[PDB]
């Protein structure tokens, strides 16, 4: 039956109420209301946790969205494909004992939903609760890597949960709030779009620009040339230049995915809704939803989409596009004024000096 939570939220099931205090603690202790580093890493973790499941190999290969990354932190986080996931894992582990009624699987997905809510333009995602509190570690080899080709990526997502090419591209809207710490051993927080604290369609536009250089080294696995490689890190600054992943480039130009990729350019609501639908499917891999309860009402209302239109970043323009989609014309968009590349801020407040919460814990990472 219905009930009302301590914060006034109307819920269809009183067991949803335990998530209210969890959300509050996730914000006060880790996320700090920001679409920042810790939020981004936690959203990345929802994917690393959930995608480790295989129809063809059967249940023993992995239980999907099951908290396996938190419950066996000495196994999957140290597989090569998850290098760097230790930060999010170690940040979430303490919540298992602080909120002992909430399973690890539920914790991972709820933390991702709360993190998304901090990002202007992000959808208010579905949240179903009730994932069991026990599992085993997944096998290695189930997480796509940025050097993988589109056939491989599409097969992996299809085998994980029957995701279509459209749903894959939709999920990759997440790269609108993403940066890389491990791809280039000389760079920290190399952003994938010019607005890494805004859940917008800049990623879709910017991957379609011609690459002209690299923000760091020119030969990292899984990395390709960037259209906006300039940063201030050569003089000690923290505003790393923009990085492009091979996989994002490949998705943007493959015949199976290129029209879906371009279709999100300057289509904020379509992008956010499409991401939401695919992400809800991702969040329940390893579960029959009949065995879960709807606690969507305790996901915070997200920060609204920004007013700013989708635009070409300074020094770029439509003449720089490499287009592959015949089915839809690329829209006419304004160009941001400026003669030199605009530094991409390291922090959501526009500065370089922000710091992030990091708890110590059992998961580790490699140089
Ligand atoms: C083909 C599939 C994917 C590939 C190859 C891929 C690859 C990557 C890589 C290489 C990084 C940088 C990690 C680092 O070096 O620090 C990254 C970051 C990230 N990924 Fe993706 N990813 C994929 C799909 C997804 C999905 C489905 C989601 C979530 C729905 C996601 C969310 C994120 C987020 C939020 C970050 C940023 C973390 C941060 O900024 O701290 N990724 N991904
Ligand atoms: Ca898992
Ligand atoms: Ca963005
Ligand atoms: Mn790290
Ligand atoms: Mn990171």
């Amino acid at each position: 039956p219905t009930a009302v939570c301590s914060d006034g939220t109307r819920v269809s099931n009183a067991v949803c109420c335990d998530f209210v205090s969890l959300g509050q603690d996730l914000q006060s202790m880790v996320l700090q209301g920001d679409c920042g580093e810790d939020a981004h890493e936690i959203i990345r973790l929802t994917f690393h946790d959930a995608v480790a499941i295989s129809r063809k190999l059967g249940p023993s290969a992995g239980g999907g969205a099951d908290g396996s990354m938190l419950l066996f932190p000495l196994v999957e986080p140290e597989f090569a494909a998850s290098n760097g996931i230790d930060d999010s894992v170690n940040n979430l582990i303490p919540f298992l004992s602080l909120h002992p009624t909430i399973s690890a699987g539920d914790l991972v997905q709820f933390a991702g939903a709360v993190a998304l809510s901090n990002c202007p333009g992000a959808p208010r995602v579905q949240f179903l609760a009730g994932r069991p509190n026990h599992t085993i570690a997944a096998i290695d080899g189930l997480i796509p890597e940025p050097q993988d080709n589109v056939t491989s990526i599409l097969e992996r997502f299809d085998d994980a949960g029957g995701f279509t090419p459209f749903e894959v591209v939709s999920l990759l809207a997440s790269h609108t709030i993403a940066r890389a710490d491990k791809v280039d051993p000389t760079l920290d927080a190399a952003p994938f779009d010019t607005t890494p604290f805004t859940f917008d369609s800049q990623i879709f536009l910017e991957v379609l620009l011609k690459g002209v250089g690299f923000p760091g080294l020119d030969n990292n696995t899984g990395e390709v040339s960037s259209p906006l490689p300039l940063g201030d890190t050569s003089t000690g600054g923290k505003d790393t230049g923009l990085m492009r992943l091979q996989s994002d480039f490949a998705l943007a130009h493959d015949p199976r995915t290129a029209c879906f990729w371009q279709g999100f350019v300057d289509q904020q609501e379509f992008m956010s809704q499409s991401f939401a639908s695919a992400f809800a499917k991702l969040a329940v891999l390893g579960h029959n939803t009949d065995d879960l309860i709807d606690c969507s009402e305790v996901v915070p209302v997200p920060k609204p989409a920004v007013d700013k239109p989708t635009t070409f970043p300074a020094t770029t323009g439509p003449q720089d596009l490499e287009l592959s989609c015949l089915a839809e014309r690329f829209p006419t968009l304004s160009v941001d004024p400026g003669a030199q590349e605009t530094l991409i801020p390291h922090c959501s407040d526009g500065l370089e000096n922000c710091t992030s919460v990091q708890f110590s814990g059992p998961a580790t990472d490699s140089p």
